[PDB]
This record gives C-alpha cells, structure tokens and sequence, in this order.
C-alpha cells in the first residue's frame, strides 16, 4: 500500500546525495558530516512511519540531536528549517511523480506532513530549551 | 477558480475564533492582542497568496514583526511554529472537505505548503538574526 515507500527505500543513497548539494552546509561547520547521517537516519525513520513502523515520538532522539549540534555550530536554527524542507519538497516531487490517486494521495500528504511538522517543532523547541 | 479561497474569506471571523481556542497564547503574553492581529492579517494574506495577487516576499516584513515579538514575549519561539501548524491543519481539513478533484487538491497543497514555509522559515530565522 506504499510505492512512495517501496521508491524511497530502494533509492535511500541517491535521494540523499541529491539533497545533499541543494542544502545550506557551511564548510566551518563541525558537525557538516552529522548533518548527512542525520538526514539518512530520518530518512529511514520516514519510511518507516509510512508504513506505521514507528510513531512520531522516535524521531524525538534525533531532534534533540540535531539541536545540540546547531547550538554549537552557530548556526541559524532556521538553516535545519530549508534543509529540511528540501527534502520535504522532493518527497512531495517523488509522490507526485508516482501518480497516485486521490484518497491515497491524501492519506500520504497527511503523513508526510505530520512527520516533517513534528520534526521542525521539535528540532526548534529543544535549541531552544537547550541554548537556554 | 478557487472555492476555499471564498470559504476562508466567508468564514474568516469564525476561522480566527476557532483557532484562538487551540492556540498556545498566554494571558501574561505582552503582545497577546497582537498574536490575532497578526493572525487576521496573514490569513488576508494567505487569500490573496492563493488568487496569486501578492508573492510570498510581501508576508517578510510581518515575519520580522512577529519576531520581535516573540523575543519581547520571552516564549520558545516553537509556541509560534505550533500556533501556525494550528492554522494550517485547519485549512488542509476545510481544503479537503470541499472535496477538489485530484489537479486542484495538488496545485492547492503546493500553495499551501509554499506560504506556511515561508512563514515559519522566516519568522525563525528573524527570531534568531534579532536575538543575536
Ligand atoms: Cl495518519
Ligand atoms: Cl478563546
Ligand atoms: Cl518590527
């Protein structure tokens, strides 16, 4: 009941060295190198809330994660916000592409979604809590 | 050409009401009052965003406003990532009751997409160039 999923996890390595070089990562940055095993680490993690494999609070680790390494990277918390919404938007490209119909396309929107606001909140909240 | 557009100007009063009780707003909030205002007039903006008679650029300068805000509020700036989510399930829930074929409910979902992005992108990113 998944071809988006079937895609994804089949072409995991590519979409992620294509995401890759349409992301903000400074040279400087010293956790340049975590960004991308983060971004396949959720990758993995999305795939496997489509299929109803994990729910939203397992993605929380990462968050915490991810805000801890901009903290001290000093970066923009909102660099994390466009880095992800590029994967976002290829995702939505992909199931576009798919052609799914109208039921099954809305069901997915609504888990591609919650998956991607969960972990933008979530992200931000804890630099926040953290930076504090 | 755009049905929810209508619906959302219509029913703009009662939208505004209804998301002001799942909202996170504080009494002790020094801009509270402020946070429906600036609701009332990003949701004009969203109308207009859809009947393509205003570009996202135009929505920046209450993105820094709210920024502002925020700061002086002294919340976690993901109260305000929450708050906009808030909006933005409801709309997708209105879009979806109006029951589009499959073109419209995927040009409408880009739209979407495109100005809440925008919107909390640059109202994080603002928060965070303000604070230093
Ligand atoms: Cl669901
Ligand atoms: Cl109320
Ligand atoms: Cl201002």
């Amino acid at each position: 009941k998944c071809l988006l999923c079937r895609y994804l996890k089949e072409r995991q390595e590519k979409f992620i060295s294509d995401w890759k070089k349409k992301v903000i990562i400074r040279e400087r940055d010293p956790y340049k190198e975590e960004i991308i095993k983060n971004g396949e680490h959720l990758l993995s993690a999305f795939i496997m809330y489509l299929k109803e494999e994990i729910s939203l609070q397992e993605i929380e680790i990462t968050s915490k994660k991810i805000a801890r390494e901009r903290i001290d990277a000093k970066v923009n918390i909102a660099e994390f916000i466009h880095n992800t919404n590029v994967a976002k938007i290829e995702i939505m490209n992909i199931l576009t592409l798919l052609n799914p119909d109208l039921q099954q396309y809305q069901a997915l929107v609504k888990k591609i979604n919650q998956f991607f606001d969960h972990l933008i909140y979530y992200t931000v909240h804890s630099y926040y809590e953290q930076k504090a």
